[PDB]
């Protein structure tokens, strides 16, 4: 699809059999979701935001649907303002910027 | 132009007669630039994201030129770790997300 930016680019994702609202963020190198439960082991990760770096859990090879596009990648879990879908997954669904 | 997301979508901008590199961020409501001088009146503002909030100065009706495209809008100046072009300006240059 083509998404304009007059409002927040919010879309429905599906992870762990559940639906959530997430923001397509080309400015985010990674994908970080609000506190939740994911399977397997996780690793430590420091992501830097507008106000500093925070601690987050890193799970790899996680299944996640974005606007019907199935993707499998790294998903970070932590205290983010909103669910953020980053470049690591935006590149998997073939998302590009255009003007 | 069409910009991919394999790498951060950084572009050149011209503001206040100065050339700068900035990050096209669809996950950004506003445009915030690193410490610099801008013309006119300003009002203090607090913006937040991963890591928390930072204090910035808000200047309105500021001219900007992104990849040759002239635009007008609000610009925030403060301790941001990277120059960021927010949705408030991306819309003016006709920028959209496609996949
Ligand atoms: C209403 O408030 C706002 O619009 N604030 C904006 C904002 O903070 N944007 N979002 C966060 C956010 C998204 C949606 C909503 Br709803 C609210 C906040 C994040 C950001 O793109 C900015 C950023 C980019 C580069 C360096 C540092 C920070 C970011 O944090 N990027 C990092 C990131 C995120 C997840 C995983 C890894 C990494 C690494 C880096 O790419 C504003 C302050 C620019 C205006």
């Amino acid at each position: 699809p083509q998404i304009t930016l007059w409002q927040r680019p919010l879309v429905t994702i599906k992870i762990g059999g559940q639906l959530k609202e997430a923001l397509l963020d080309t400015g985010a190198d990674d994908t970080v979701l609000e506190e939740m439960s994911l399977p397997g082991r996780w690793k430590p990760k420091m992501i830097g935001g507008i106000g500093g770096f925070i601690k987050v859990r890193q799970y790899d090879q996680i299944l996640i649907e974005i606007c019907g596009h199935k993707a499998i990648g790294t998903v970070l879990v932590g205290p983010t303002p909103v669910n953020i879908i980053g470049r690591n997954l935006l590149t998997q669904i073939g998302c590009t910027l255009n003007f």
